[PDB]
């Protein structure tokens, strides 16, 4: 299957005998599922996202079927609003990002040029929006709040901003605020023809 990014890239998963929907998330290092019944031992862990941290239960060597593809890996369970399939499992199902083809054994980082400045950013199929660290941008902005796995942050919203993503030009909305990682979300991924392939 090839997947464009005009909509959230959702898949059906089977785990612990149960069926769920989950987000294919190139921006996530880990796989994090809403609270659910799994069998066996687990270790406590803390994981960060936009908004802060959540406590999760870590289950190792869990079998999961992702759209009919089997993988064994670590699954985290806790207070996430969305089930997310992260790179630890995406690699096991041959997932690639294409716009250059990009495997997911490492974070899919790209160089961007925005506001006359060069930065590195994460290609993030799990993000609806594009969120950049604090930086100087010109023009009017609007206040907004956006949510992530740890809660919410306040950002400045800039509309109709020109960004160059690995040489490919897009114009769209960019949010600026206290994110720890520059994130290219689906609003801009679609403009550079990014697709998920597995
Ligand atoms: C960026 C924004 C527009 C706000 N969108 C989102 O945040 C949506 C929100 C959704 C609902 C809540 C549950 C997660 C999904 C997926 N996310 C996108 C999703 O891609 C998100 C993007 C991201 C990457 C890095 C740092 C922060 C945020 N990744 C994550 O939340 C995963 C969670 C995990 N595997 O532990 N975070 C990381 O993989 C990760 C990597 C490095 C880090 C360094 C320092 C601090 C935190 C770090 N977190």
């Amino acid at each position: 299957p090839q997947v464009t990014l005009w909509q959230r890239p959702l898949v059906t998963i089977k785990i612990g005998g149960q069926l769920k929907e989950a987000l294919l998330d190139t921006g996530a290092d880990n796989t994090v599922l809403e609270e659910m019944s799994l069998p066996g031992r687990w270790k406590p862990k803390m994981i960060g996202g936009i908004g802060g941290f959540i406590k999760v239960r870590q289950y190792d060597q869990i079998l999961i079927e992702i759209c009919g593809h089997k993988a064994i890996g670590t699954v985290l369970v806790g207070p996430t609003p969305v089930n997310i399939i992260g790179r630890n499992l995406l690699t096991q199902i041959g997932m690639t990002l294409n716009f250059p083809q990009v495997t997911l054994w490492q974070r899919p980082l790209v160089t961007i040029k925005i506001g006359g400045q060069l930065k590195e950013a994460l290609l993030d199929t799990g993000a609806d929006n594009t969120v950049l660290e604090e930086m100087s941008l010109p023009g009017r902005w609007k206040p907004k709040m956006i949510g992530g796995i740890g809660g919410f942050i306040k950002v400045r919203q800039y509309d109709q901003i020109l960004i160059e993503i690995c040489g490919h030009k897009a114009i769209g909305t960019v949010l600026v605020g206290p994110t720890p990682v520059n994130i290219i979300g689906r609003n801009l991924l679609t403009q550079i023809g990014a697709t998920l392939n597995f």
